[PDB]
């Protein structure tokens, strides 16, 4: 027996999916993204407990952490260190795995966002669901870059919430 | 040669001495606790870069991210769990010597705080600073968790400011 527990390791969504999930689960009153979960989700938030969220914004710190290695980043410079949306994608996936296997969690979550969409992996004992922003944006430029992040912290929120919804309860 | 390089284990701060420090490194214009940034800081900034900021409000999280064996805790009711003084300054110093272990980092910082004011200890190349938040806090009753978390950020980032200073520049 025990909760469903959660880790998070973000880089675009600066650790707020996470966060988030734990304010909720913890019973705050007040927290930026509450507007996303019923009365009903926040009842069942009573059953999950968040392990770690961390923001990750470093690729060898990441690899450190959790033990992966990550592709070679399309853009490679120091004002604009970024991936495709492509490997936003295999890199969001390999983050979350490596986070369930570090820490045995039920739920982990990946977030990573270069150039495109960006990308999020939530990765169950059951499934993984992998998708992007809907928000086109351009680290290297810095165009959209806040509004893609809010908007990957959203939808990461209520992707969240309906997986766990829909497999563990 | 290198950056002044940054990580943060953070229990009841939240991520959010990491978190504040990386936005202050990243030029962002504002941001919740720039307030405690000289316009002469934010120049300084410019050479930090934070590798992660994690929060971690679980015990075998930590021991598994950062490789540290944890004390017991003083209270602890399973789903609740809290140090007295000693133990929480003893687990600072434990986080950010694991962190510093892990990552290779100039600047590594943890933070507990259970029953009483909670620990912050900044480990750098040079020396290790270890000090306690202003304002006594009670977890498990949950008398001034609210302003005792906001003293720590504040106390965090201005100690961190002084020490970056004279160890750095
Ligand atoms: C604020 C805080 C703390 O003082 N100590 C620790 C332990 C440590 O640092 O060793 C943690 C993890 C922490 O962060 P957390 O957000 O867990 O707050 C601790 C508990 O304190 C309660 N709490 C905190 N803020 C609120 C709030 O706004 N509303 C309610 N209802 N409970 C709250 C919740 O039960 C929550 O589980
Ligand atoms: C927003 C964002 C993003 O789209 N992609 C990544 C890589 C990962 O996904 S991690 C990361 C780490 C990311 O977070 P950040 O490093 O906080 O933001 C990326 C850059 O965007 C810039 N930025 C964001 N907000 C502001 C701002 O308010 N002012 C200024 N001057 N710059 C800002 C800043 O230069 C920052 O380094």
């Amino acid at each position: 027996s025990h909760m469903i527990t959660v880790a998070t390791a973000e880089c675009f969504t600066h650790a707020n999916i996470g966060l988030t999930i734990h304010k909720a689960a913890a019973g705050y009153e007040d927290f930026e993204f509450k507007y996303l979960f019923s009365e009903e989700d926040l009842k069942l938030m009573k059953n999950v407990r968040v392990i770690s969220a961390m923001f990750v914004p470093s690729i060898i710190g990441v690899e450190k952490l959790l033990d992966i290695k990550l592709p070679e980043p399309d853009f490679n410079y120091k004002y604009a260190k970024a991936y495709s949306e492509e490997k936003d994608l295999e890199v969001a996936k390999l983050m979350a795995e490596g986070l369930k296997k570090k820490l045995n969690v039920n739920i982990s979550i990946g977030s990573t966002a270069g150039v495109g969409r960006g990308a999020i992996c939530i990765l169950t004992d059951n499934n993984r669901y992998l998708f992007t922003s809907d928000v086109y944006a351009n680290l290297i430029t810095f165009e959209n870059i806040k509004e893609r992040q809010k908007n990957g912290i959203e939808k990461g929120i209520k992707r969240f919430l309906e997986i766990l919804k829909k497999e563990y309860f």
